[PDB]
C-alpha cells in the first residue's frame, strides 16, 4: 500500500515520498495523461503499467511485507497480489534512485493541464 510504498521511496532515495513524487511531472501520484517529462517521471509511467497488469488486487491498499538488508530491497510471502504489487513498487523506488539526478524541482508540483495526450503502456 501507499504506506509501504512511501516508506520505500524515502529509503532508497532519501527524499520523502510525498511532495518529492506524489505529483512530479505528468505520471507521478496522478497518472492519467501525457508525454513523460523525464526519466523520474518515466518511472512513474511503468509504476502506473505495473500496477495496471494487476486489476484483481488493491496497490494503492493492499499492505505488503519486504525487508531492506545491506542495500537491496526484498519482497515476502505474500499473496500473489501482495508480492506482485511489491516488486512493481520496488522497481518504481529503484527507478527513482536510478535517476535522482535527472530530479529537478521544476517539475515537482508540475500542475497536470499542460499534460496531453495519449500513451499505451
Ligand atoms: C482511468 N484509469 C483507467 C481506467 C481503465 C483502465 C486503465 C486505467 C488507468 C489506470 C491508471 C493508469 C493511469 C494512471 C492512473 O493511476 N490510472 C488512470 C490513468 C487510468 C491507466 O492505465
Ligand atoms: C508512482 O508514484 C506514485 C506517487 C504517488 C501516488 C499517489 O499519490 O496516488 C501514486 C504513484
Amino acid at each position: 500500500s501507499l504506506l509501504e510504498f512511501g516508506k520505500m521511496i524515502l529509503e532508497e532515495t532519501g527524499k520523502l515520498a510525498i511532495p518529492s513524487y506524489s505529483s512530479y511531472g505528468c505520471y507521478c501520484g496522478w497518472g492519467g495523461k501525457g508525454t513523460p517529462k523525464d526519466a523520474t517521471d518515466r518511472c512513474c509511467f511503468v509504476h502506473d503499467c505495473c500496477y495496471g497488469n494487476l486489476p484483481d488486487c488493491n496497490p494503492k491498499s493492499d499492505r505488503y511485507k519486504y525487508k531492506r538488508v545491506n542495500g537491496a530491497i526484498v519482497c515476502e510471502k505474500g499473496t500473489s497480489c501482495e508480492n506482485r504489487i511489491c516488486e512493481c513498487d520496488k522497481a518504481a523506488a529503484i527507478c527513482f534512485r536510478q535517476n535522482l539526478n535527472t530530479y529537478s524541482k521544476k517539475y515537482m508540483l508540475y500542475p497536470d493541464f499542460l499534460c496531453k495526450g495519449e500513451l499505451k503502456c
